[PDB]
């Protein structure tokens, strides 16, 4: 059906963490094949790759990966097949990695780097688990029971062992670890292999006699079986060791170990003749251990030459100096130091006149000096002739080299003999080990470090044998030749063992690999998996060759691995690269009660209440994706792994930590009778089978063996004797975890409580989909450490049933026989006396122990989670797709946003936001409000945040989701929404206190998602199929976009009306402002594809035109304050983008309103038989526009006046505009009017301010100017067309201008009066005064302005003309203009709206200051410095427009030869939208902010979201499709 | 460049698609209608045995006038 899984990837190649586990693994979920499917039929699983789009990655990006194509190809460690990445700047793109077999698979990624060189990312592994099926009957992995049996104590016969399997079974183990079942060398060890390829020879005579009994096993027991496979060594007396004697590390092969190999058998022989002066030859005084350590300083050290294996032979290098003295004689280079520094003359010879290998270890006379270059040297250091102090200076030399290796002598020889008498301590001098036996063959006072023989070839071989440094890196090779290990004597050895010497490959050692590989293989072909002992110092390499080998025989090959190596990184990485599907945990390593706790509490499971992952608003949702419309397009029988909703958002593919295989008792670790007592057998085992994990235990733990039995030794066998100690309980735990394996899946499937008191351990066990779960006090027996009572269990929510309860007692030792391994005597007593009070009112379950509950004593109880049944999860995940299908993009914005402003508009002041104690309010009242809190609550799962504290005290927060809906339950849609929440959140109210946060944040996710899949489906199609990024963009729309009560477009209704932003710009007059909406109308309405919604905001200002100009602040119909010379001009561009882009737009031009106002510029009231009157076409309202501005306007503003503006002189209010006709250019404004974008009126009365603009742009403004041409060239050819009738313009005196005329004025004098030429002997032809200048080759902010310097100030509003207008200019002077405001006026998010080298520059916004600062003060500085997010969008347009035209770098060829723009150019761009996509991440509102302070220093004035901001970059990605995606 | 009708004008550099119908036994035949006379090229592009894109040179055919 549909087992596919989402791996995210970042812009770097790595996969994304879906949620924080821990250092973890990419594993994939063991689930068994579909009902009545093989391997291959299908798929196992396939892995959906996720590259971001315009990622640096995807520049000529290619995705390479180990995986087979196929089921028929074989798995290649090495082999890697390519994938193409389809490369786009809106759209990401998915590739699939169809998965036959389990195995262990990696992936890089291949691209084209900044430098146009190659470049790879790391190798990204992820690990498919193994099938594991009995007869036909799945076994999940977390349900396994592991019985390790030794097989030398089983008996001699293959039916006496299969007695040990009929026992174990009873016990209902399901799978059997066996110690290797191969011929043993001599000392009869298990894991001294004699042949790898041959079993024992007295149990088993053929590979078929083993293979027939594991199938026995499967058959008849219904138990699994696997070996332990040996890698590192094999029995010292192998006769392949005699035939291949290079398959070890020997002199030949690793010839640094000579030095150790001389020490070894210098003491095989001392020992030998050790007793003849032997002083102290066995004895325990403290006299005799100093004679010893003097025999070993005397005997061997003194006669070992005082190791010229560090030293330089003095006197024979000398002598070595005079015999060719006259040959290659002389230096050159002045570097040789004085003899006076004899520090760094002594090094300048070993740097440079040195033998290979100086310093490391060989031969007897390894390090050694060049002779030809050292006297070479001393020739032109000293004199030529030899007899000239040469032999004393030579000396001093050598001397001097040897001081470093004197030094590390001796501290390599303390290190031997320290080793030797704290070995020989405790191995005599009885203080644990018991074993002072005189000095034989067998045991000598030295441990044989190198195993030493005679082979074929004739020499005589010294291979050594492996063992583990006490403390140590165990990823270092002991005996290679980075560790000093088998020279300083730093290693617990064993005489069973011989080295195995692996190299980097076959090449190194061609018979061992060969041999290993059909030893490995044989075994695989019988057993079910393999189990690794100290996997760990087994080198990488090694272990992932044949680990395929035999994952290629049994591809469902379940590994186990003792691992334990430096740290948790490096374990994932072994389980990464090897492929280990379990690691294994020991309980006795536990020394005390809270380590137990801390030991069982690390591989239970997650806290009780743990949040559930949903995708929120992080992911991409396209309008075009397949539905689960109810949640029912699954069968049980398909196994198919489920998506988090009705949305099919597939399932996330996150590091989890590997898995574990928890023993109770290895068959390395001492008894409980040993370490512990063995009461503490029952507490101990109940504790480990309660984990949600694997687990396990080796025979005789259950049988209560006295003590550890001796691997090498012993040869009793197990007891027959049947049902001893535990073997009842381990029948209970182990079919109990039977039935809870049946419906337990992921991580978040099973949750744990572990709680500690003194000799007490509780574990409760709870299943998160049905609540059903176990209760366990065990109280252990560590110690007899008296009487302790355990207060008072509570449970909140819960019944409990009593399950079972057992009591372990001693009756005696254990008996003492010479033929059978016998335990303890033990009574299995079961236990009465539990009380278990329910409170029917608080619903509060409470259990009391009874006192007759002696330690090493266990209590099991059913208890189930009150409100929980198996169809609460369909509930939830289902219907919230059929609830949202009437919603429509104005009615999300009251589902998901709504700020506290707004909503008190809606609530008259009543509601609001809902406060979360000890930490806020949401940024909006809806549900992005909570997503944008719940978002890293999820991730980091912190129920311990306020939010999640709040959530559990009780139902505030859920019922205010719900309640908020009564204030707009009449609009479309809302009201199936709410019905939908109040549903569910109704059925989460009678859910435990604890589990609702987890299932408040899964209700909320779950309507999220879908309402935002229902605007992505309502949109465009280049909305509804882009990246997160666009798509978060495009939600500004529906966040600006809203019906409200106290204002609106019309001044007779209440509709959707565009916010200029949130909260400080949505309620009364100061939402809607005309410039702020027509430079958002393309952005927010046209590029999503809300086409009825723009048309109805062009309608609504064009009734409000006066004085041939659009208002600043429009009041609906009232009051509509016309302080603009910008917007007019705005709205006009808009007019011609709705033309432009919506199918069929002209009819726009053909609209009849009705204009609230006369054509006069007089003054009609709100309420005036006059105000209705006329009615005015957009055709006409346009040409009253340009007739108007072009005639002349003339007015000061209507009610003028303290009522209007608190600050605003009376000269200020008389603005006017008037047409140079000579240049084409629009000017007006004064020194006293702010009718620019930039408007900033100062009002600080300490610093003089009042009334006086930050920002006066008096004169022909870029913006205004260009604007118009654009305006002019759409009517010219809009006539062309015949869809524009007006054709004539008239100018103030009288005359007549065609349109024409004037689209050619601004064409041939806009650039000759802003354009300032780079260099100065251009300045003659473009209008400039070279006195007030700053920077060249830079496009004019201003003409004609007031202030003259201001002209000439770098700001970023010439863009605005260089989009709209691209006609206006030079290519090759636009292209340098513009990469000037790349360098000096662009933010990271903002773009900068003055020339931070300019003396007015206060970069700092804060509206509150009342200093005497002309700036600061009152907020002056708001468009002198600041950055601002929209500005941006209209340089980067015009950047990506004017770099395509100029660079030749920035174009490539295209389908149908139509040029398209470079990768190198989209990696520019996209390298300018990264801080963008990360604002808008990480930011409580989703949206991009107004104004930014400087250098991305957040600006606590700014509004957090505004819609022009996001508008404009929504601009640049329509430019990019609608012109290159055909 | 040939324009696809009449009312079509024609463009130096923009090209029209036509779909090549690939058989290992017949050959595809594409019909090229010109209205009206002058300068009209065509190239052909593919997949590379590279997996990458190739394109032929621009061949040209003139339609004389009628006097
Ligand atoms: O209903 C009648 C109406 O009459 C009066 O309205 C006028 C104002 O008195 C008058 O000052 C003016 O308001 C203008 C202002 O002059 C102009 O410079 C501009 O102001 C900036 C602010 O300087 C700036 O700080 C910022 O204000 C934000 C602030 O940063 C943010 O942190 C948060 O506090 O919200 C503030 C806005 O509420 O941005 C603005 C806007 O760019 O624009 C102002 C609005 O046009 O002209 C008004 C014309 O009606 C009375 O004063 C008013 O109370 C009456 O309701
Ligand atoms: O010239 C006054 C005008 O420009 C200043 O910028 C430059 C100036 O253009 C240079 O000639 C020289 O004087 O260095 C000045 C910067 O220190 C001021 O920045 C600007 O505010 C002023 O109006």
């Amino acid at each position: 059906a549909h087992r596919t899984l989402l791996l995210r990837l970042s812009d770097s190649g790595e996969p994304v963490t879906s949620c924080s586990y821990g250092q973890g693994v990419l594993t994939l979920p063991s689930l068994p094949l579909p009902q009545g499917k093989k391997l291959g039929d299908m798929p196992v699983y396939t892995v959906k790759l996720a590259i971001p789009a315009g990622s640096p990655v995807t520049r000529d990006g290619l995705i390479w990966t180990n995986c087979p194509p196929d089921f028929s190809t074989q798995f290649d460690r090495e082999k890697f097949y390519k994938k193409i990445i389809k490369t786009s700047f809106h759209e990401d793109d998915h590739i699939d990695l169809d998965i036959y077999v389990p195995g262990t698979y990696c992936f890089y990624l291949s691209f084209k780097n900044d430098k146009d060189e190659l470049e790879t990312t790391r190798k990204f592994y992820f690990v498919v688990l193994p099938i594991l099926s009995v007869n036909d009957k799945f076994i999940p992995l977390n349900s396994i029971a592991m019985q390790s049996v030794v097989s030398k104590w089983m008996g001699p016969t293959i039916k006496d062992w299969e007695k040990v399997f009929a026992r174990v079974a009873s016990k209902k183990y399901n799978m059997i670890h066996f110690t290797p079942l191969q011929h043993r060398g001599e000392s009869n060890s298990p894991y001294s292999i004699y042949d790898q390829l041959e079993f024992d020879p007295t149990v088993f005579k053929s590979e078929k006699e083993v293979a027939d009994m594991v199938e026995r096993l499967r058959t008849e027991h219904n138990i699994l079986s696997l070996t332990d496979i040996v890698f590192n060594h094999t029995a010292n007396n192998s006769q392949w060791l005699l035939d291949h004697p290079e398959a070890g590390y020997n002199h030949k092969t690793s010839p640094h170990l000579i030095s150790a190999i001389e020490l070894d058998k210098k003491l095989l022989d001392f020992s030998e003749q050790m007793e003849a002066l032997g002083y102290p030859v066995d004895l325990k005084t403290v006299d005799d251990l100093i004679k010893v350590m003097d025999g070993i300083k005397e005997h061997v050290i003194g006669e070992l030459k005082l190791w010229e294996f560090y030293v330089v032979d003095v006197k024979q290098t000398v002598s070595e100096l005079r015999e060719k003295w006259g040959n290659s004689k002389s230096w050159s280079d002045d570097n040789i130091p004085s003899k006076d520094d004899s520090t760094n003359l002594a090094q300048f010879v070993r740097d440079n006149a040195t033998e290979p290998g100086f310093g490391s270890l060989g031969e007897r006379g390894s390090n050694k000096i060049n002779i030809d270059k050292f006297a070479a040297i001393l020739k032109k250091l000293h004199s030529e002739d030899y007899n000239n102090g040469i032999e004393e200076l030579a000396t001093k030399i050598l001397n001097d080299i040897n001081l470093p290796f004197y030094k590390e002598y001796d501290d390599d020889i303390n290190e031997v003999l320290e080793q030797l008498f704290n070995r020989i301590k405790y191995l005599r001098i009885d203080d644990h080990g018991p074993k002072q036996g005189p000095i034989t063959k067998k045991l000598p006072l030295s441990e044989p470090y190198f195993t030493r023989f005679k082979a074929k070839d004739g020499e005589e071989y010294a291979l050594a044998n492996n063992g583990a440094i006490w403390d140590g890196n165990p990823l270092v090779d002991f005996a290679s030749s980075q560790s000093k290990a088998y020279l300083r004597r730093e290693v617990i050895v064993w005489g069973d063992c011989v080295k195995l010497r692996y190299g980097k490959g076959p090449s190194d050692s061609p018979y061992l690999w060969e041999r290993m590989s059909k030893y490995v293989e044989m075994n695989a072909r019988i057993f079910n998996g393999f189990r690794i002992d100290n996997c760990h110092s087994t080198p990488l390499h090694v272990g992932q060759y044949f680990l395929d080998v035999a994952r290629r025989v049994n591809p469902n090959l379940y590994v186990v691995a003792e691992l334990f190596s430096g740290s948790e990184a490096m374990d994932c990485l072994f389980v990464e690269r090897l492929g280990i599907s379990s690691l294994i945990r020991e309980a006795m390593q536990a020394w005390s009660e809270e380590e137990l706790s801390r030991l069982v509490h690390r591989h239970g499971g997650r806290p009780i209440g743990s949040y559930k992952f949903v995708p929120l608003d992080d992911f991409p949702y396209p309008a075009d994706v397949k539905i689960d419309e109810e949640y029912c397009a699954y069968n049980p029988d398909d196994h198919s792994v489920k998506c988090v909703s009705e949305i099919m958002i597939p399932k996330t593919l996150t590091a989890t930590p590997p898995h574990a295989l928890f023993m109770d008792c290895t068959h390395d670790n001492e008894t409980p009778n040993q370490k512990r007592t063995v009461e503490d057998t029952l507490p101990n085992a109940a504790l480990v089978a309660f984990c949600s994990s694997a687990i396990g235990s080796v025979y005789g733990y259950d049988e209560v063996f006295p003590q550890l039995l001796d691997l090498v030794q012993e040869k009793r066998t197990y007891s027959c004797a049947e049902n001893t100690g535990i073997s009842k309980v381990k029948t209970l735990l182990n079919n109990m975890r039977e039935e809870i394996a049946s419906e337990a899946v992921d991580i978040e499937d099973s949750e744990m409580h572990v709680h500690h008191d003194g000799q007490y351990i509780t574990f409760h066990r709870t299943n998160a989909k049905n609540g059903k779960g176990w209760y366990l006090v065990a109280r252990t027996k560590f110690h007899s450490s008296g009487d302790q009572m355990l207060p008072r269990i509570k449970l909140s929510q819960t019944k409990a049933t009593f399950k079972a309860a057992f009591s372990l007692e001693r009756t005696g030792d254990a008996p003492i026989s010479d033929e059978i391994i016998e335990g303890i005597p033990t009574k299995l007593r079961e236990l009465t006396g539990f009380d278990i009070g329910f409170d029917e009112n608080t619903k509060e379950t409470s259990i009391l122990l009874p006192q007759d509950f002696p330690q090493g004593s266990i209590v099991i109880f059913e208890t189930q989670q009150l409100g929980i049944d198996d169809s609460l999860d369909h509930f939830i995940r289902s219907g919230a797709i059929k609830a949202t299908e009437k919603l429509s993009l104005e009615s999300i914005n009251y589902v998901l946003y709504r700020a506290e402003q707004e909503e008190y508009d809606y609530s008259e002041g009543r509601s609001g936001a809902y406060d979360i104690p000890d930490y806020g309010k949401p940024v909006y009242c809806g549900l992005q409000g909570w997503v944008s809190i719940l978002r890293k609550i999820i991730f980091y799962n912190d129920l311990a945040h306020p939010l999640s504290n709040n959530l559990r005290n009780g139902h505030w927060a859920v019922d205010y989701v719900v309640n908020r809906l009564d204030l707009y339950k009449d609009k479309e849609g809302v009201a199936e929404v709410q019905e939908w929440l109040r549903s569910r959140m109704e059925r989460i109210k009678q859910l435990p206190s604890y589990l609702v946060p987890s299932f408040f944040a899964l209700v909320v996710g779950i309507m999220y998602g879908c309402c935002r899949l229902r605007a992505m489906q309502l949109m465009s199609d280049n909305v509804g199929k882009s990246t997160v990024f666009v798509q978060s963009l495009a939600m500004t729309s529906i966040q600006m976009v809203s019906a409200m009560k106290s204002t609106s477009i019309l001044p007779d209704q209440n509709i959707a009306a565009m916010a200029a932003g949130l909260p400080h710009f949505s309620t009364n007059y100061m939402r809607c402002w005309g410039r702020d909406v027509f430079i958002s109308l393309r952005g927010l309405l046209l590029t999503t594809g809300r086409y009825e919604e723009a048309k109805e905001h062009i309608l609504a200002f064009a009734k409000t035109l006066k004085h041939g100009l659009i208002p600043n602040l429009l009041d609906a119909g009232r009051n509509p304050r016309y302080n603009a010379r910008d917007a007019a001009w705005f709205f006009v561009q808009a007019i011609q983008d709705y033309v432009t882009i919506v199918p069929g737009g002209v009819s726009l031009l053909q609209e009849k309103v009705t204009r609230r106002f006369p054509l006069d510029d007089e003054y009609i009231p709100y309420d005036d038989p006059k105000a209705f009157s006329y009615s005015s076409t957009i055709e006409e309202i346009i040409y009253e526009i340009l007739n108007r501005h072009a005639g002349g306007i003339k007015y000061r503003e209507a009610n003028a006046g303290p009522n209007l503006d608190r600050v605003m002189k009376d000269e200020g209010f008389n603005v006017e505009v008037n047409v140079d006709w000579e240049t084409g250019l629009i000017h007006g404004g004064s020194q006293f009017n702010c009718g620019t974008w930039m408007d900033k009126m100062g009002e600080s009365e300490k610093a003089n301010s009042v009334g006086v603009p930050g920002t006066p742009r008096d004169g022909a403004a870029v913006e205004i100017n260009g604007l118009l041409k654009s305006c002019l060239r759409f009517v010219l050819q809009l006539s062309k067309d015949g869809k524009f009738k007006y054709t004539e313009v008239t100018k103030p005196d009288g005359s007549k201008i065609s349109l024409s005329s004037w689209n050619d004025l601004l064409q041939e004098n806009f650039e000759r009066c802003f354009y300032v030429p780079k260099n100065k002997e251009d300045d003659n032809k473009f209008e400039i005064d070279a006195t007030i200048i700053n920077r060249r080759g830079i496009y004019k902010d201003l003409y004609r302005s007031g202030k003259p310097y201001e002209d000439y100030q770098f700001r970023p509003n010439f863009t605005i003309a260089m989009v709209v207008a691209p006609e206006l200019f030079t290519p090759d002077y636009a292209a340098g203009a513009i990469e000037l405001a790349d360098q000096v006026l662009r933010g990271p998010v903002g773009m900068r709206t003055l020339d931070p080298s300019d003396y007015n520059y206060r970069p700092y916004y804060n509206n509150g200051e009342d200093s005497d600062d002309f700036a600061t003060s009152k907020g002056r500085n708001y468009h002198q410095g600041p950055e601002w997010v929209w500005c941006y969008g209209y340089f980067i347009r015009a950047y990506h427009y004017f770099n395509f035209l100029t660079n030749p770098k920035c174009q490539v060829e295209g389908s149908a030869k139509k040029l398209k723009p470079s990768s190198y150019l989209y990696r520019k761009l996209y390298s300018r939208l990264l801080k963008h996509r990360e604002w808008i991440e990480n930011s409580p509102w989703a949206g991009l902010a107004e104004l930014t302070n400087k250098d991305g220093e957040v600006c606590n004035d700014s509004s957090p979201t505004q819609a022009w901001s996001t508008g404009c970059l929504l601009d640049l990605f329509y430019d990019l499709w609608i012109s290159y995606e055909e």
